């Protein structure tokens, strides 16, 4: 029954386009629970040396505040190691036995969904919850949930990006976290 | 000699894509001055029998509020009629002359420039700053400065449809810009 949405990814940084995503399927699907998911290590993705989970637990917060719903989930922080959703929601579930699961993607995972760790156990255990990336509508199967939101072309990498060659990012992440990743001097 | 930019459009209602483009231009350009240019009636767009001036103002003065650059120029609410943006900026040049003047508009109305009034003579006014919509690059002529902003699909109407059938337009706009749409009951 209890509805709970899981929004996984890196977050590094969360910004605008998140809080876009977040917004239209919290909306849509008016679950009892929404939780940012924060990676250790996302899986099919490179990772640095050292793994920070601090600064990035900090810009959830501040979407969090803005967005006036949500709570994040620390499992995968706890855990360490590659963060392989299978592994997540078999534990989360052990620990939430009464509530329907929600698990929110964007197309790019989507299209490579046959590449997840135990997909078919997966595919099982959460209702997928699709939102179109560099498209403009995405088609599911009647077994997932698809959430038509507006395009917007904005991604983690482009907040890097921009902050090391000294581009503004105001706009494409909140004011809170551009201030703090001024601040902070992440990413320079 | 002083830069000045002015972003000219109905703004019913400004929205964050707005803000993308505004503050993008602005970093790139870094003019002496940044006006938002809201039109009384924008040649080749319908109206309202009645013309709103205040919730448009009030919303738009909350962008700027936000970004924390800018100013509106309300030459075009004073005048009145349709805004045709040679009569305003052959004025505005009179009151301004020794400024370069730059005039932001994205690729809708970039396509159809040979529809505007007296476009041979604004051409030989203002330099046109042409941003990217409903694509990921814009290529203008030399005589024009085209700036590449995150794709981002919001527009005005989205804005009104989503408001007049009850759907959430959280981050769309910015959340004083939300507030103050249902506070005040506009578009339903
Ligand atoms: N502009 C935008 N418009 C619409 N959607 C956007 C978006 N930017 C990011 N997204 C989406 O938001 C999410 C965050 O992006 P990003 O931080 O890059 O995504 P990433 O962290 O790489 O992956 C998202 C989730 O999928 C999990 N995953 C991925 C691959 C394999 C496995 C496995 O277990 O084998 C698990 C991963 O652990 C995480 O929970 C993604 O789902 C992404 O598609
Ligand atoms: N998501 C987005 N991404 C990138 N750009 C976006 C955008 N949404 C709006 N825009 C752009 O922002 C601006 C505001 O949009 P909107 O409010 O629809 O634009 P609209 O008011 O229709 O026109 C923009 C300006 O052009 C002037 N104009 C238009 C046509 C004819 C003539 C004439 O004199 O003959 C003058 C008009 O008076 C105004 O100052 C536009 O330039 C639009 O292309």
């Amino acid at each position: 029954m209890k509805k709970i949405v899981l929004y996984g990814g890196q977050f590094n940084p969360i910004h605008t386009a998140h809080m876009i995503v977040a917004s239209e399927v919290f909306h849509e699907l008016q679950p009892d629970e929404f939780y940012f998911l924060p990676s250790f290590m996302s899986p099919l993705k490179k990772h640095h040396d050292f793994i920070d989970v601090q600064h990035r637990l900090t810009m959830i917060q501040m979407i969090i505040d803005e967005l006036g719903f949500g709570d994040i989930c620390d499992d995968e922080i706890k855990r360490g190691g590659q963060s392989y959703t299978y592994d997540t929601i078999k534990a989360f579930k052990e620990q939430h036995k009464d509530s329907e699961l929600y698990f929110v993607i964007g197309t790019d995972q989507y299209n490579q969904l046959e590449k997840w760790y135990q997909i078919e156990y997966l595919k099982e255990m959460v209702t997928f919850v699709v939102v179109n990336r560099d498209k403009n509508s995405q088609n599911v199967e009647n077994a997932m949930i698809a959430i038509q939101i507006p395009r917007v072309d904005i991604s983690s990498t482009m907040i890097r990006q921009r902050v090391s060659e000294g581009k503004s990012i105001q706009v494409l992440v909140p004011k809170s976290v551009e201030n703090y990743i001024k601040g902070e001097g992440l990413y320079e």
